């Protein structure tokens, strides 16, 4: 890998976009996402993000703030880059038939610890800290701006690449 990620004077274009938490079950899913520029949330996760992406059209960016369950930190930020693709061939049984995947462009890959963000609280999630969020929890715009500044400017000592 390279430091192709973590741009410096990164303007977010976050005047009209949306921001969502991703909780990855595994570090492997993070690696594969970075390698192949895709993500799959749960069925409801994909549908929630698909609807948010389509409602935005091209008016604003949809960012995803990633964190592996139990890590204590966020591990980076990607932008969602396609509608959700439900493929029409995978699956034999009816429940594991139409599984969704969508495109992401990874922007920041860096460990930002939660102690840097616990002060930011989500008014749309019972005023809990942004670090308490569950997968596909949406972050209100002004709180998102605060989280993106912290993530973009934090001088990190680790990243998921050490794995």
């Amino acid at each position: 890998a390279i430091n192709n990620y973590n741009p410096k004077d990164f303007d977010w274009n976050l005047k009209n976009g949306r921001v969502f938490i991703i909780k990855s079950y595994s570090e492997d899913d993070i690696h594969r996402s970075i390698k192949y520029s895709i993500w799959c949330s749960t069925e409801h996760g994909n549908k929630r993000l698909d609807a948010a992406y389509r409602s935005l059209n091209g008016k604003g960016p949809l960012y995803l703030l990633f964190s592996v369950n139990g890590s204590g930190h966020f591990c980076g930020v990607a932008e969602m880059k396609s509608v959700v693709d439900y493929n029409a061939y995978a699956g034999v049984w009816s429940q594991d038939k139409w599984k969704g995947k969508f495109e992401v462009k990874w922007i920041f890959v860096k460990d930002v610890p939660n102690n840097q963000l616990r002060h930011i609280r989500l008014e749309n999630n019972d005023n809990k800290p942004v670090t308490n969020s569950r997968d596909t929890q949406e972050v209100p715009l002004e709180k998102a701006k605060q989280v993106l500044k912290i993530i973009a400017t934090f001088k990190h000592t680790t990243s998921i690449f050490d794995d």
